[PDB]
């Protein structure tokens, strides 16, 4: 009776789950978005990564992490010696929440409410049950709070392996790559290195 739960089929098959998510009305976000954007990757993945939501580019590509933030993430993964093809990558909410500004060049993402996060969480549970990751990288506040609690602060736990969640994977909470796109150069460079560090922490979990 709550959120997305009745839309989630009784299967662990990612293709079947993704097709079912296309029909989800578990919160209001499906109305204005173009389509649901499920995770991408396969069930043998050892590392799962979770962002906030599909953004402007993802909403139309049908795939996660395809815009500028995704390209920065690619650069960090490559520096961390992680093959993106070996990951399962998804988002805490699966429809893009947005507005437009006059004269703008893109649709501007808006923050999912905690209510929407909890509504969509049945999909995330299904993904985690399906993939059985050894480690989950939580990219940004929304994703980190989705698994670690609404009071959790990413900024206060950088580099730490956390454990609370299906399968009891290790959890590593880090900054979202979109936050690394802008700011003064030295700050962006230090922040990029810290993202690489946290990805390496995740990859070194045994
Ligand atoms: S954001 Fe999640 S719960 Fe809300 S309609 Fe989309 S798939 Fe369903």
């Amino acid at each position: 009776m709550a959120g997305a739960q009745d839309f989630v089929p009784h299967t662990a098959d990612l293709a079947e789950l993704a097709a079912a998510a296309g029909e989800c009305r578990g919160c209001g976000l499906y109305r204005d978005a173009t389509q649901a954007v499920f995770g991408a990757g396969g069930r043998s993945a050892r590392i799962m990564m979770i962002g906030e939501q599909p953004g402007d580019k993802e909403d139309l590509a049908g795939l996660p992490f395809v815009g500028p933030a995704g390209r920065l993430l690619d650069r960090a993964l490559e520096a961390a010696d992680i093959d993106r093809d070996a990951l399962y990558v998804t988002n805490a909410v699966k429809h893009f929440k947005f507005t437009r500004a006059a004269g703008g060049k893109r649709r501007i993402h808006k923050t999912p409410s905690r209510t929407e996060v909890v509504a969509c969480r049945p999909w995330l549970i299904a993904e985690m049950t399906s993939v059985e990751p050894d480690v989950v990288v939580l990219l940004g506040a929304t994703a980190a709070k989705a698994l670690l609690g609404n009071d959790f602060r990413v900024t206060q736990h950088r580099g730490e392996v956390l454990h609370v969640v299906p399968g009891d994977p290790a959890l590593v909470a880090t900054v979202h790559p979109s936050s690394l796109l802008r700011g003064p150069k030295e700050e962006r460079e230090s922040a990029f290195a810290g993202l690489v560090d946290d990805l390496r922490v995740a990859a070194d979990v045994r």
